[PDB]
């Protein structure tokens, strides 16, 4: 019983964070194998305006330094890759989990292991934003902090932390240098976009209240389409059949059908929440998948 | 910038989970050292009115089962301390961190690494409430899962988690077997008691809103006398001299005195919060100390 935002376990991650400094630039790697990820503006001051391909032109191998724990490694190679840095060194981690680098998908969670000097701080939970920012908890010196999830024995690596925009939202890359959203790496403004609510989300976490207890807000039933009406109205993602299938099991495990779920959450929406609490929130919490919920459920 | 529920990293704490199987009862334990600490109630149908000397007498070293991933333990002595079960093994976990066994106080968080069959599942961060339980997320099987403090390297054990309360919150010991609160291992009807908020925590959440830019919410002043009336009357812990003292920092930092902060929960406790958000919350948040909100905005 209860509901939390849970991390995964960190311990197969914080393995693989190193620090790497290039000239008086120092932020958090990653060291898989022989090779360590980072984002490439520890290259650059220069980073209001930064030619990338011109200043890594000035870099040599000997110019990265890469310290795990207090090992320090040696650097054979160094190329880039989109917005990252990969350092090739002589040794390969020995903690090198089973891994997997993933594009993960908006609505999607997953666990950050926040990084300073390329030592683990804290664990929390988050999500891609439908406008591919996340909302995180980070400080100067975070960059090349990861985000990852794990099956069973593999990390899927999903998220390296590069920028906190003025609104003081957070945008980074997967582990192929390709930022999530429109961002690019240089400190000039750069919209997100509105972002919406991620109602397949919302409903996981219904159901979570339901399978907890919590079932004031049960009430009606819906279309696909009447729902989506409301969707749209209160900026939430639209609501498809993709969604429903996904949420079978839960309805299956609760006995409530999707629609009658999606009538349950337009009378909040529409209502509000009345000053009662789902689950000891206020607010209708969006950052739960469908797996989150029966992970923590089951 | 951003405010997380942010847990330890676990690491140091997944080094140390095994799986303690006596008769047909398997839950978590804690290998340290060479020894290993499970709740008592592993030798327990009988947890309705166990005499737990009674059931460990028709007990030897061999009925019991330690597993520390694959690896099996040879348990070599056994004892009762309180309601915990130390069973002496023969071999030193060689991922024993530093560490220290702690009895913290209400008020205080911990990280809390919830584990089934002896292997981590998930992180996340918690309260030792006023009245001794907390409020957490755990299953049937999570038995022996451990909260704990990180400070530099050392880990500082906290918490053993034994028992669900019909209400759904969470009961357990320190890791010398002592119960937080008045609460036995027996699976009888047990009274909480009153629970209130953690004022001196709800005013550090607030110090973090405003070094985040959340200001909305500053006004007047007050006395630490006047405070603890309106204090009383929402079920708010009192105020005291020492709290004032541990938000120094906080209050140093951000220019607010104390009691102006003070003043400031008042109205928001006597006027409600309006349908606005501070740090992404509805609600007053309580489990954040000012050491966590240190770590964090610092
Ligand atoms: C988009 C707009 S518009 C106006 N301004 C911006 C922000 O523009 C950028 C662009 C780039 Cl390319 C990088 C950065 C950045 C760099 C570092 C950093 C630098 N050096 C180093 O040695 N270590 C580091 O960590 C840290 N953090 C940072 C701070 C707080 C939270 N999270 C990340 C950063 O945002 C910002
Ligand atoms: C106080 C009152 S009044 C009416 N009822 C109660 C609860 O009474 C107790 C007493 C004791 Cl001594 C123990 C228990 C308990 C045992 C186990 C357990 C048993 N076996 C095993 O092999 N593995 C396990 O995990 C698990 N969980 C549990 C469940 C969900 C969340 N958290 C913990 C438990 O609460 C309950």
């Amino acid at each position: 019983s209860g509901f939390r935002k849970m991390a995964f376990p960190s311990g197969k991650v914080e393995g693989c964070m190193v620090q790497v400094t290039c000239g008086t630039t120092t932020l958090n790697g990653l060291w898989l194998d022989d090779v360590v990820y980072c984002p490439r503006h520890v290259i650059c001051e220069d980073m209001l305006n930064p030619n990338y391909e011109d200043l890594l032109i000035r870099k040599s191998n000997h110019n990265f330094l890469v310290q795990a724990g207090n090992v320090q490694l040696r650097v054979i190679g160094h190329s880039m890759q989109n917005c990252v840095l990969k350092l090739k060194v002589d040794t390969a981690n020995p903690k090198t989990p089973k891994y997997k680098f993933v594009r993960i998908q908006p609505g999607q969670t997953f666990s950050v292991l926040a990084c300073y000097n390329g030592s683990p701080s804290g664990v929390y939970q988050c999500a891609m934003r439908p406008n591919f920012t996340i909302k995180g908890s980070f400080l100067n010196g975070s960059c090349g902090s990861v985000g990852f999830n794990i099956d069973y024995d593999c990390v899927s690596f999903c998220y390296m932390h590069h920028m906190e925009l003025p609104t003081g939202v957070h945008a980074g890359t997967d582990l192929e240098g390709n930022f999530y959203g429109p961002f690019v790496d240089r400190q000039t403004a750069q919209a997100a976009g509105t972002d919406t609510t991620i109602t397949v989300n919302v409903l996981a976490w219904l159901y979570a209240a339901v399978i907890n207890g919590d079932r004031w807000f049960l009430n009606f039933t819906t279309t696909l389409n009447d729902f989506n009406l409301v969707a749209m109205k209160y900026n939430y993602e639209p609501l498809t059949q993709d969604h429903v299938d996904i949420l079978g099991p839960l309805s299956a495990q609760t006995g409530i059908a999707v629609l009658d779920m999606c009538a349950s959450l337009k009378e909040l929406l529409q209502n509000g929440m009345n000053g009662r609490t789902i689950l000891g929130s206020a607010l209708l919490e969006d950052e739960f998948t469908p797996f989150d919920v029966v992970r923590q459920c089951s």
